[PDB]
């Protein structure tokens, strides 16, 4: 039966992707620890460039691997729908396209305008906290005829097209519109040429190393399978013959895979399937026979353990993609002896990911035995004080998420958070990988978790005061308190704080007569004290203004310390908040914290 449960890896893919969601988010949210960010995203440019994924673990939007993320996930929803229909994930996976898809309208304001980036990577990676809180600002960066994009405009067209496929029965007015957002963008990365690195700052991240050769048979192939346009399919295996050779021969590129830059693999295998040309067959052959048998005496680089370790960065990620393509093209040859190669060498892949490898563990956040607790994420993380290092352990569990995995054909693999190669995480790093998963459980089968997501409950006080005898005396308190703002449930901002410090009026004692007074205060230093009823009166600190969020040491916290002087009578013994201060930093359940007048912390008279 299954190795390993298909379904439920499925299952917990798809959440992934919902935890990667930016802008605001909806009443039926299933990750608890995520809420409404980047939404003042296109506001420099006037638009609503609201929603999208952020990229990895960070909080960039990159639309080059954003786009390859939706047609990979589309053309395995294409591919194997009964997969998704069987692990009960297909709803999840309409919920999760319509979101990348409905960006991709909002960014293609008009028909040679697209914006493919919303942040700077290098102020994003400057800080490290939850995305609801971020401090930064965030540019938008777009391409057009002045300085166009082939890759990225064919690569969101491709995306657009493959998704209209998957709505096509249940949404036929989505679907157009999406079709007719496909065909201008394609018409738009054919007619300007130029690679989308030279236009926006992605160069350090996602750099189009291939060009856009590939990107423009892909394109036309999705469309024609959109559309049905039968020009379009001649557009692709008219452009197919300009793509890239290899060092000295005319042998088609075969040594590497297909991933978010190059999608000339991928065009190999869908040409074959689609018309049956030897042509196609032949490459598609050579690069799936490199990656197993080997070709000319080369192979990729294979571990002890039987992993196929391409190179440094998301080995994982690109095993898992050949995977996914080597079960598409098992079904179209019909050669015996390469149909058991290649389905083999897949699930072979798929397993180790899942668990079948020398450490017995799984490369899957939050899934199979002995997974990675630690995944390089900002928000899964949950610091406060911007700092990768604290807490040690994440606060959120993202499960998930593929892993980097080994880097090197040996095994070895340390769930370092700091460690960004073997735990970095990705929208594109999950793509291939569902895909392939879709189709095991349609061949395997395998059954989701009936209750999931687990909901997650806060490691301590979110938002609260702390406080300590600052100087003790008898005809005064001084109290040193603290405000606290640790929220990760999801992470949150408090601009609008006050607290109260509650007293019982002592006999003897004017309350004409009491100061308060302060040597060091972020907060503001009240002049009066305030009656209640009787002799009940309290102290109000006001700290509306104050940006506490976290986000870093200072950000994070507010210090406030405060004496009250009543004179000689002054007995602090009957005070209701001084119930349980003691000399050390510690919560005070009796000072309520109030957020915009609401009580967020402690317990008032
Ligand atoms: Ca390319
Ligand atoms: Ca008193």
């Amino acid at each position: 039966e299954p190795a390993f449960n298909y379904a439920e890896a499925l299952q917990k893919s798809m959440f992934f992707y919902e935890a990667q969601r930016s802008g605001k988010l909806p009443e039926n949210n299933r990750v608890s620890w995520r809420g409404d960010s980047g939404l003042n995203d296109g506001a420099d440019v006037g638009l609503d460039l609201t929603g999208g994924w952020y990229d990895a673990g960070d909080h960039v939007k990159f639309g080059f691997p954003m786009a390859f993320t939706a047609t990979m996930l589309a053309w395995g929803a294409i591919e194997s729908p009964e997969g998704y229909i069987r692990s009960g994930q297909m709803p999840y996976l309409k919920d999760n396209l319509r979101w990348v898809n409905d960006y991709f309208i909002k960014a293609h304001p008009s028909p040679n305008v697209l914006y493919v980036q919303v942040g700077d990577g290098d102020a994003d990676h400057k800080w490290w906290g939850p995305a609801e809180v971020m401090p930064m600002e965030r540019p938008s960066f777009k391409v057009d005829p002045s300085c166009p994009g082939s890759d990225v405009a064919a690569e969101t067209a491709a995306a657009m097209a493959a998704s209209s496929i998957v709505f096509a029965d249940d949404d036929p007015a989505y679907a157009a519109t999406l079709v007719q957002h496909a065909k201008q963008l394609y018409t738009f990365a054919d007619t300007y040429r130029g690679v989308y690195s030279d236009c926006v700052p992605a160069g350090a991240f996602y750099n189009s190393w291939s060009g856009y050769q590939d990107e423009l048979v892909w394109g036309a192939y999705w469309l024609y399978k959109a559309t049905g346009d039968d020009s379009y399919l001649a557009k692709a295996e008219y452009e197919y013959d300009f793509l890239s050779t290899e060092q000295q021969t005319d042998l088609r590129s075969y040594r590497w895979t297909i991933a978010w830059d190059d999608k000339s693999y991928g065009t190999y295998v869908l040409l074959a399937k689609e018309t049956g040309k030897q042509k196609y067959i032949d490459d598609a052959n050579r690069w799936l026979d490199y990656w197993t048998v080997g070709v000319n005496g080369q192979r990729v680089p294979y571990s002890p353990g039987g992993m196929a370790v391409l190179d440094t960065w998301g080995a994982l990620r690109y095993a898992a993609n050949t995977a996914f393509v080597a079960l598409v093209y098992a079904k179209v040859i019909d050669d015996p002896v390469r149909k058991q190669r290649y389905h083999d060498f897949a699930v072979r892949q798929i397993n180790y990911a899942l668990g079948d490898n020398p450490r017995n563990s799984s490369y899957v956040v939050g899934f199979g035995n002995n997974p990675p607790r630690n995944p390089h994420h900002r928000t899964a993380h949950g610091s406060w004080t911007d700092s990768i290092a604290s807490p040690a352990e994440n606060r959120h569990v993202l499960y998930g998420a593929l892993v980097g995995g080994p880097g090197s054909p040996n095994d070895a693999y340390t769930d370092d958070r700091q460690d960004y190669v073997a735990n970095e995480v990705a929208t594109d790093y999950n793509a291939g990988f569902s895909s392939a998963l879709a189709m095991l459980v349609e061949e395997y089968g395998g059954t989701p978790l009936a209750d999931f997501p687990p909901t997650e409950e806060p490691d301590g006080p979110e938002i609260f005061v702390e406080a300590q005898i600052n100087t003790p005396g008898t005809t005064f308190t001084e109290i040193k308190a603290m405000i606290r703002n640790q929220s990760g449930w999801p992470a949150r901002m408090l601009d609008k704080g006050t607290f109260r410090y509650w007293f019982t009026l002592d006999e003897g004692v004017d309350p004409a007569d009491i100061t308060v007074s302060s040597a060091y205060n972020q907060c503001a230093t009240p002049e009066d004290v305030h009656h209640v009823s009787g002799d009940l009166y309290y102290v109000e600190i006001d700290c509306t203004g104050e940006k506490i969020f976290p986000g870093g040491q200072s950000e994070h916290r507010r210090e406030v310390q405060f004496r009250i002087a009543g004179g000689p009578g002054w007995d602090p013994s009957n005070d209701w908040s001084f119930q349980g201060i003691g000399n050390e930093l510690a919560p005070a359940p009796y000072i309520v914290l109030y957020d915009d007048g609401v009580p967020v912390w402690g317990t008032a008279p």
